[PDB]
């Protein structure tokens, strides 16, 4: 079929307030998304999983965690998960210092993507187009905080966290692979996809 171009997948496939954030972070990092378009695309895509491992998940009126998937959670309820991934670097780096002030969790080197209220833990969540075993190794190697929990995503559904501990139930990591799979099914249609893969 005929080759679309990624920029216009990214704007039609992916939330405005997630490629307005991930706009920002190019940005902010040097990088123009018109022209890193694959990464661009991997960015709304990171960002994308991110906010949906903490969807739906809440702390409840006697601490414990809870999955409500209704539009209208009770007001009682807290989020289990903090976000972290996504905010410009002054407020990111303000949110860490509260969590490690309020909890007392030891603070990270580099900006994690979020944290864990129930588990009492920074979470880096990676999404790679290669072997998740591969991408995990690296993520290690370049954080090496020992306390931060990784949890790696890959699009044809394979994970690896640390430990084997992998957090959430199977229906929510379910909910994450089956969009993966569908980004992926949709750029192929496009003909991006062996683009998009072989760029990570
Ligand atoms: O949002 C981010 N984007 C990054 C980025 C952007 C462009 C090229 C390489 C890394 C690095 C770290 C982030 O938290
Ligand atoms: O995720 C980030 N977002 C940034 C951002 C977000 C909104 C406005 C300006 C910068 C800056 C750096 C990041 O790593
Ligand atoms: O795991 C991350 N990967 C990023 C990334 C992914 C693809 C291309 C450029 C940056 C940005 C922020 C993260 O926490
Ligand atoms: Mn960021
Ligand atoms: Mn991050
Ligand atoms: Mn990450």
């Amino acid at each position: 079929g005929p080759l679309g171009s990624m920029e216009d997948f990214v704007r039609q496939c992916f939330n405005p307030m997630i490629v307005e954030l991930a706009e920002k972070a190019m940005k902010e990092y040097g990088e123009d998304p018109k022209i890193e378009t694959n990464k661009f695309a991997a960015i709304c895509t990171h960002l994308e999983v991110c906010f949906m491992y903490s969807d739906f998940h809440f702390i409840d009126e006697r601490g414990e965690s809870i999955i409500v998937e209704s539009g209208d959670p009770n007001a009682l309820l807290k989020h289990r998960f903090e976000i972290i991934e996504g905010r410009d670097r002054i407020m990111a780096w303000t949110v860490v210092n509260s969590i490690c002030n309020t909890t007392g969790v030891e603070k990270p080197k580099f900006l994690p993507d979020l944290y864990d209220y129930k588990e009492n833990r920074f979470i880096e969540i990676g999404v790679t187009r290669r072997e998740v075993h591969i991408y995990y190794l690296e993520k290690a190697n370049k954080i090496k905080s020992e306390k931060t929990h990784i949890h790696i995503f890959s699009f044809t559904g394979e994970e690896m966290a640390t430990k084997a501990d992998y957090t959430l139930d199977e229906e929510s990591r379910a909910r994450i692979k089956t969009r993966l799979f569908t980004i992926r099914q949709e750029m192929a249609s496009r003909s991006l996809w062996d683009s998009f893969r072989q760029s990570e």
